[PDB]
């Protein structure tokens, strides 16, 4: 087992990575910016290290810093979290060749699912649903763009090869040019690749992933799935297990595929495939290699720990579990609750001056936050996950109705209250809302 880590993120993942350590005897090192002195996390860790000032260039995207410090420290592996350079390819394999562990796949399927053309063409030939389109990327030969949209039939969107997210619905040939044209620099201007794609266009599609865990011995095992279908402007607002309405066949129709797809293309470590699901129908979007922020809900409904998993895998121990020993059980939503202005929906930084968090049966509460904590503007609105368990849907639902009306964190803006309306949406009531309904509920 792995003697010490490297938390190479900050605020709830971070915690949440620190207790895992602690629950298993790995050692901890807290890397932070100077901004970050007081995060929850950093005050309970066993080393910490300042990798540098506020903003995330000179700090948690630093590699070089981060790296020091595992050298520092004597550490071993480095666990990424989500978000900063948990994707990154290139910090993957500089880790790898510095000679600490990745807490993650390898880096080379890192880059192959980071880029959606070859990700879409290996899920394809692992006999994942993709969505019908280009399958290759499109050139500059207008002709043969109008013959791919034709044959995909329209509507369809046009996709930028890496990852906000810049694409382009097209209804019709006159929007064609144009509309690729557009993708394509923004593209070029983002990620400096100016590559793009075309996917038929779903118009009422549910957003369902589905959790994975494989580790070094060749076993891959899928874990049920989740529905974050309630986002907006493409983020997250509120995930639940099991999806509402997937029955128990679909669950292992498409779970069996996910698994295949992990040991065709060696993949190790936590991951989540996503799909676009309409009509009973499942299609590939992208794999997200890395844990997520939604993973406390699949830990309710299984059982498994999925963070003490990766440090497992990463240090060469099997699967805790067979798939025959993953059993659905229960429901779990989790909220997300931001530092974020009601009527802007821009970041509220300041300064938390009283703080309750719920509690009770079935009451998780994911966050660094306490009393007298100041939210700094330099990173994301997410202060903190209200995950709530329950033996069905509707219990779930009553028990997260109950605990947000306890939640008390006064001396900046949250979107508690709207968190609130949406349990109380009659339509979130009886399930399966698709992925545009909350910013036509609000008129966004
Ligand atoms: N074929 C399609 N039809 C309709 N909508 C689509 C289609 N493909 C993508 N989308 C939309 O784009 C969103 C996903 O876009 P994209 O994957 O580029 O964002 P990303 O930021 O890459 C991410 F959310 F996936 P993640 O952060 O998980 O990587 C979906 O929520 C969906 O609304
Ligand atoms: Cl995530």
């Amino acid at each position: 087992m792995l003697d010490k880590i490297v938390i190479a993120n900050r605020g709830e993942i971070a915690l949440r990575i620190l207790r895992a350590c602690k629950e298993l005897g790995i050692k901890t090192v807290a890397v932070h910016s100077s901004a970050d002195r007081d995060l929850k996390h950093v005050l309970l860790a066993d080393e910490t290290v300042c990798i540098g000032p506020a903003p995330s260039v000179k700090s948690y995207l630093n590699i070089p810093a981060i790296i020091s410090a595992a050298e520092i420290t004597g550490a071993v592996a480095i666990h990424p979290g989500y978000g900063f350079l948990s994707e990154n390819a290139n910090f993957a394999e500089q880790v790898e060749r510095s000679g600490f562990i990745f807490i993650g796949p390898k880096a080379e399927t890192i880059r192959l699912m980071g880029d959606k053309v070859s990700a879409i063409a290996a899920m394809k030939k692992a006999g994942v649903p993709c969505v019908p389109g280009s399958d290759g990327p499109l050139g500059d030969d207008m002709d043969k763009n109008r013959a791919i949209a034709k044959r995909i039939g329209y509507p369809v969107i046009i996709k930028a090869s890496g990852g906000g997210r810049g694409m382009r619905v097209v209804r019709g040939d006159a929007e064609l040019a144009q509309s690729i044209s557009m993708t394509r620099a923004e593209a070029k201007a983002a990620f400096s690749n100016d590559m793009v794609y075309m996917e038929k266009y779903l118009e009422n599609p549910r957003h369902v992933e589905i959790q994975v865990l494989a580790d070094g011995q060749g076993n891959a095992i899928y874990l049920a799935e989740r529905d974050c279908s309630m986002q907006r402007r493409h983020q997250k607002v509120v995930e639940e297990a099991p999806a509402p309405g997937i029955t128990p066949e679909l669950r292992r129709y498409i779970g069996e595929r996910c698994a295949k797809a992990c040991v065709d293309i060696g993949y190790r470590g936590a991951g989540t495939f996503e799909f676009l699901f309409e009509n009973g129908e499942f299609y590939f979007i992208e794999m997200n290699t890395r844990i997520q922020v939604e993973h406390p809900v699949t830990e309710m409904i299984t059982g498994v720990d999925l963070i003490k998993e990766q440090l497992r895998i990463a240090a060469g121990q099997p699967l805790s579990i067979k798939q025959e020993e993953v059993h659905v059980r229960g429901h779990a939503v989790e909220c997300r609750i931001n530092a974020e202005d009601p009527n802007t929906f821009l970041p509220s930084p300041g300064k938390i001056t009283r703080f309750h968090a719920p509690g009770g049966f079935g009451v998780r509460w994911e966050s660094h936050i306490y009393a007298g904590y100041t939210v700094p503007p330099y990173y994301d609105s997410m202060i903190g996950k209200l995950i709530c368990y329950g033996e069905n849907r509707d219990v779930a639902i009553a028990r997260m109705k109950n605990a947000l009306q306890e939640l008390i964190i006064d001396g900046i803006k949250t979107n508690v209250d709207l968190q609130i309306r949406i349990m109380n949406d009659e339509n979130f009531q009886h399930g399966g809302t698709n992925i545009h309904y909350l910013e036509k509920k609000l008129g966004l």
